Parts: C-alpha cells; structure tokens; sequence
C-alpha cells in the first residue's frame, strides 16, 4: 500500500486522521514533530505527508520548503480557517495542496487519492 | 512549452485567465465549450485544462471523467456555484483541483505550476 505521514500535534487529531486513513487501506506513520517527520523518512519510504502546520515552536511553512528542495513526496498541507496568506504561501514552498479546519474528511481523502495517483 | 487549455464562458474569467497564463511563458488556447476543447485536443497536445462545470453541450464534470479514463492531463475544474457534490463529484470524475470563482488568481498560478511540475515527474 501507499505510505503517507501524519504531522499532527495535537492528539486527538492525531488520532482522528491516523483512524480515518487506516481505515481506508494506507499504511500510516504519524508524528507530532518535524523531527519525528525527518526521521521517519531517512528511516523509511514515504509518498505522501499530511503536514498539519500548526506546530508550536516549529515553522512549517519552511518545513515544506526543505523538503520538496530534498524530494518529490506528496505534500498536502492542513492549515486554519484564518490563514490566507499560508495557502499561497504554502504552495509557493512547494506544497502539492492544502486543506483547511475543521478537517473534512470524505474530501481530504479524495485528494490523497488523486495526488497518490499522480505520485505513482 | 506547456500548452493549457482554458474552456470558460465567462469573458472576463477567460481573458484574466489567458492573460495571466500567457505571461508565464504558456502556451495559451482559450475556448468556450466541450466541442471546442475537444476540437484543440485533436490539432495540438495539451498539458493541462482549466474547465468550468458549467459549459453548453456537456457538463464539465462529465467531461473531466471521459478526459480522465484515457489521459493524465492536467485537470482544474472551475465553479461560479459552491456546491458540495459538484465537488467531491468533480474530484472523484478525476480532477486535480475544483476552485471557485471569483479566482484567487495568484494562488491558481501556483497550483497551476505546481501540478505542471507534478506532471513532468
């Protein structure tokens, strides 16, 4: 199956999307950190990051910056209702789409679908 | 250069569209129905279509899933409606992005790149 990543903090989000997207057939890895990310994906292969970027003390913005600068992984990136200006942004730094909260899961998983599909 | 196709009734969409586009180093065809889009598509190849749900002959969602079954071009449906199934119909027929009018032109640039980068992979 394809292998996505979650980058969520906050854990009941977490939790929420890990169920969902295992429920529909993907392998799924999830962290809370840009670390937790960089280390899943030296470690192992990756397709597709859900990158929540919302992280306290962490810009992920830049995150999305590295790493398409370092590889073709998916990148959909899940920002908030107040965040304009990140959208573009977001696509500038190389993001492949973006979600915004609250999270609608039935559309967020037909966009993993296509880009996966794009992917491979 | 990457060819697009912008298939849009509504002129000033379509003129803002093309115009935008072609100052990107695009090649540009423009065009207001399924008849037409399917005419540029049998005389020139072509990346990646911007197309509106609501056209004259057929509707765009339908359109996206015919163009889908056979091709991995690029696909962006584009609505004056916010309608739900339209979109989550639109997605799943196949396209790459839906986005709303009236067009937040500078991030559709973006997206456009981007999908064209995604293309090329």
């Amino acid at each position: 199956p394809h292998h996505i990543v979650i980058v969520e903090d906050e854990p009941v989000t977490q939790a929420r999307l890990q169920s969902y997207f295992t429920q529909e057939g993907y392998t799924v890895s999830v962290t809370a950190s840009g670390a937790g990310l960089r280390e899943i994906m030296q470690n192992q292969s990756v397709d597709l990051i859900l990158l929540d970027i919302n992280l306290p003390d962490e810009n992920g913005l830049m995150l999305t910056r590295a790493l398409r600068e370092r590889s073709t992984v998916g990148i959909i990136l899940v920002t908030g209702r107040s965040d304009r200006i990140d959208r573009i942004v977001g696509l500038e730094m190389g993001a492949d789409d973006y979600v915004t909260k609250p999270l609608e899961l039935r559309e967020l998983v037909v966009r993993v679908k296509n880009l996966l599909w794009r992917i491979d």
